[PDB]
């Protein structure tokens, strides 16, 4: 049990961020996928889960859940969470922004139907006034290869794992951050970060309408 | 030096929980108002607000927003976020626990007439069945008076805060948990809090048909 082992179902979902994470870091993981209502029930009833919900990460003898506690724990172990509280501020304020964006795309698909099209509209019309802005002026304002502290952390990671979502959604958006560009290429060039990019990693792809059912079957919702 | 200065509109909101915690830390601070869409634009346009929203909190040369990186910093400033990344972590997962169920009873009130009812009840068998469950197995897990490492820690804060919401929403929901009526007496009595929770406080009253009106007018939904 040297390796992280990740328990949800085959899909991105809430375990995405922390498959990007832990890739990107070096780190090497298990993956143990739920694939029935039967296999979490099993989960639930041996004690794993304090919410009795996944994402869970068995990692240095801890059941880790919620999704946030993870990554907060990883980013740490692994500096990659900035040097000091000041630096963590930062960190915390710019990837809160980046949750509540990378929220809104996640949970699209469920958005019932009549909603479609106006939650669409406005996630882009966010992206293209709010956050993407928001990260482009900061990169402007220290001119510094990396968010924070001129120095590889999850801030970059996340960011640049969203800026792959947004280009999957509408390939335009990014087109006036030049910065963001630069960003998503320096990244993505990262050693950990290429082979995690590259076919045949644990990345995993955009939600079909059959993981969507499998999801639905697994977690009753 | 100079207080802490609280950005929100003079409700509970998103920012109640930042004012319990500081409050709790015996940090004393001051409070700006939005009271219209103005004042908000002004924030805005000021350059104040890196995402366009409040909660923004002035501390330490920082416009801090984002709930979560707001409580972070303060949490972690005043010596109430653990003593190692694996107390954070457990920390990490019980607040945040807290806190998907803090926003269940948060967005309550802006459920649709249709929905108010069974949301209410889906929020009631979760306290029963999921959340209280697991908080009072931890209370009971290790016997001490806190949640984490046997000192206070943003954890109690957080989840007494919580205690009181659930008690304004139905007050026989915590009657078979004896260590969480138990830690939200013991808290209560801690001289910050007791302080807090006595009138002329910053503390702030549970939102009524008036402040809701204020909030759609404000931010414009
Ligand atoms: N705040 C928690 C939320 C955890 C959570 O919601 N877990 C879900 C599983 S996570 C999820 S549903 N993954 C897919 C999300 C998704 C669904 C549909 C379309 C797109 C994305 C769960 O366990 N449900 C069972 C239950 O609560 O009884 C966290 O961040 O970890
Ligand atoms: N993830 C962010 C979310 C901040 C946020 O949503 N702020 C709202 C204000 S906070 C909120 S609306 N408080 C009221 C809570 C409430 C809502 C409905 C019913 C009862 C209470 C805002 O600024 N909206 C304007 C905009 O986005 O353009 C954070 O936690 O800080």
């Amino acid at each position: 049990a040297e390796k992280p082992k990740l328990h949800y179902f085959n899909a991105r979902g809430r375990m995405e961020s922390t498959r990007w994470l832990l890739a990107a870091a070096g780190v090497e993981f298990e993956e143990k996928f739920i694939k029935s209502a039967e296999d979490l029930d099993k989960l639930r009833n041996d004690g794993y889960l304090m919410f009795q919900q996944v994402p869970m990460v068995e990692i240095d003898g801890m059941k880790l859940v919620q999704t946030r506690a993870i990554l907060n724990y990883i980013a740490s172990k692994y500096n990659l969470y900035g040097k000091d509280i000041k630096e963590r501020a930062l960190i915390d304020m710019y990837i809160e922004g980046i949750a509540d964006l990378g929220e809104m795309i996640l949970l699209l698909p469920v958005c019932p139907p009549e909603e479609k099209d106006a939650k669409l509209a406005l996630i882009k019309e966010k992206i293209k006034n709010r956050y993407f802005p928001a990260f482009e002026k900061v990169l402007k304002s220290h001119g510094q290869d990396y968010l924070v502290g001129n120095k590889l952390s999850r801030a970059d990671i996340h960011l640049v794992e969203l800026l792959y979502y947004v280009e999957e959604l509408d390939s335009s958006l990014i087109s006036s951050f030049p910065l963001l560009k630069a960003l998503k290429t320096r990244i993505s060039n990262l050693p950990t970060v290429k082979k995690f990019l590259q076919p045949g990693s644990p990345r995993k792809p955009p939600m079909d309408e059959k993981s969507l059912e499998e999801a639905r079957k697994i977690f009753r919702f």
